[PDB]
């Protein structure tokens, strides 16, 4: 895994082999998945699977799984090759398809952590599905929050207006927008 | 709480009323405590209680508690006044004393999250106690990791050498060093 990550890092930041996240964003996800015991992870935006490998290693440490979604066949096949080079492929459900469809069909409260690194213009439309898929207590992590503040702004505003979420921005890599869903009232 | 935090923020960054963390560090702690369901928090370095209030609000949302430690009576009494101005004082065990003593005496695996913002030269000496107090799966968050990299370096090296920890650095505020303790082998 260490060797494979180092080889993938030789291509630098985003042609299909260029990385969708910084290495220190991957390190951040590694800590978050372990620290919140996030056994059920969803990723929207596999790219070549670099981010997925950090998530998959993390869920392997807590006997969990990653479901990832990628629009582009070219990136998906690179991702399949990368996963085939590790013992972690069995922990990854890699879907080649349309995230709006995949999100529309998933079940309620099924994910502990969702990592979003896809088409930012789509996020406001996906928000009802992202909110219902995230368990109460779960965490949403969104990449490119500072590199692409203007594109992210409508989505960040929707999430910040939702009293059921606590949010922040972490300037790791291209910026992470974090949002955690409150527990509901219980007896 | 919002009103009290805004008033405390009028004093800016570190004389006893000047803040020990940035507001966006407080927002980060708010998300972390909720997202990891960290009902048992330990803080080393209360200062005037600004950081403590973010932690206390967070644990209030998950019916938890914060134990905080401050060396300086002047800062401790400011912290008591600030806590007395909220419904959250009942969630805070504020100890005026020596962190090396308090840590030496606490029980094993009693804390979900530990926030360190104290005398950085001391951290390597405290490390055996910090490791044993943090539950497996728990998170250590250390402030001033980038503002004071040289002072932090021996401690960061000890923690990075420990195969039971997964680590990263988040450039929020003066820099957060995060370290999460692995689960042990289970049946
Ligand atoms: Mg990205
Ligand atoms: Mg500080």
């Amino acid at each position: 895994l260490h060797q494979l990550l180092c080889e993938l890092e030789e291509f630098g930041q985003a042609a299909q082999r260029m990385l969708n996240i910084t290495p220190d964003t991957g390190e951040f996800l590694a800590v978050l998945v372990r620290a919140m015991n996030a056994r059920r992870v969803l990723e929207i935006g596999t790219s070549n699977g670099y981010s997925t490998l950090w998530l998959a290693d993390a869920v392997s440490a807590i006997d969990g799984s990653v479901t990832t979604v990628e629009y582009a066949e070219q990136k998906y096949r690179l991702a399949q090759k990368n996963f085939s080079r590790t013992s972690l492929a069995h922990r990854i459900d890699a879907i080649l398809g349309d995230a709006g469809t995949i999100l529309g069909n998933a079940d309620d409260a099924v994910y502990d952590l969702i990592f979003l690194d896809s088409e930012r213009s789509q996020y406001p439309g996906w928000w009802p599905d992202l909110k219902r898929l995230l368990r109460p207590g779960g965490l949403l992590v969104v990449d490119n929050a500072l590199s692409h503040g203007e594109q992210m702004a409508p989505f960040k505003a929707l999430v910040e207006a939702d009293v059921e979420f606590t949010t922040c921005v972490v300037p790791v890599g291209k910026g992470e927008f974090l949002a955690t869903r409150s527990a509901l009232e219980h007896h």
